[PDB]
């Protein structure tokens, strides 16, 4: 007495009943789903896998970051984690693996210069100690020598000689303390650099972990509108009664709004 349609074009998910078959009102006798829902839901389901491996890598990243080595490359066992294949894992732990490497050589790089103008310094420092030592023995030698000129005991000569040493070292020691001034601030600037590698490879994994977690996030929302419209509908007798004219027997197989499936009668 009443007709049985689709409410909307889809696959014939399963056929509970048969030709003839008596029903109550409520009984459930088609579930459907609708066409193209399962592919669409499948393309968001493995961006999120992939966007969730990413995810893992920064996450390890920043770990590796905290210990100054990379903690056990292993995906977490969790169910957004049950189909990812081989070649995934590959590529995450090879990219993990390239990205700490590369990160460790420029800390070593910077680290380097660091302490190039380090020993510099303690060369300059060496330096400095052996002038001022000397600039000061040259210096009581000659003042010694030149009140000797006013009781007339030496000869103008010497005098002028000793003068000569003690100027020489004098100029050396002031040349190496303004070296010592230079290389100290070489040596802040090249603290800044060694620092910089480090705080740059921290922002950016920050930056890219908010990036994921942000990408989770429409991804599950467009997951959730994938998922309502996926779930089976279920068509139920509107009235008690038997189940006459079914065409209806191909599981897998496309209806249409405008087909009656069957009619329950009365
Ligand atoms: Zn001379």
């Amino acid at each position: 007495s009443k007709e049985i349609k689709p409410i909307e074009n889809s696959i014939v998910k399963e056929i509970i009943v048969k030709e003839g078959e008596s029903v109550r009102k409520g009984d459930v006798l088609l579930k459907l789903t609708a066409l193209g829902a399962e592919a669409d839901t499948l393309k968001t389901q493995s961006s999120l896998l992939q966007t969730r491996l990413e995810q893992t890598r920064y996450q390890i990243l920043s770990r590796s970051i905290e210990l100054n080595k990379l903690p056990e490359l292993k995906l977490p066992d969790e169910p957004y984690f049950q189909n990812v294949s081989e070649e995934e894992v590959l590529r995450l732990t090879s990219l993990i693996k390239e990205q700490f490497s590369t990160w460790q050589n420029q800390k070593y790089q910077k680290e380097l210069n660091l302490d190039k103008k380090r020993a510099e310094r303690l060369t300059i420092l060496a330096r400095i100690n052996r002038y001022e030592n000397l600039s000061r023995v040259e210096k009581s030698r000659l003042d010694d020598f030149r009140s000797l000129l006013h009781k007339q005991a030496i000869a103008k000569h010497a005098v002028l000689e000793q003068e000569n040493k003690y100027v020489e070292a004098a100029n050396e020691l002031r040349v190496y303390k303004s070296q010592l001034e230079q290389i100290e601030s070489e040596i802040l600037s090249a603290k800044e650099e060694y620092q910089l590698v480090t705080r740059l490879f921290k922002n950016e994994i920050l930056d890219k972990l908010r990036q994921t977690t942000d990408n989770i996030e429409l991804l599950t929302l467009e997951l959730e509108k994938n998922e309502e419209r996926q779930q089976a509908s279920v068509i139920r007798a509107p009235v008690s009664g038997k189940v006459q004219q079914l065409k209806v027997h191909t599981e897998g197989g496309v209806v249409t709004t405008a087909e009656t499936l069957m009619v329950i009668v009365p």
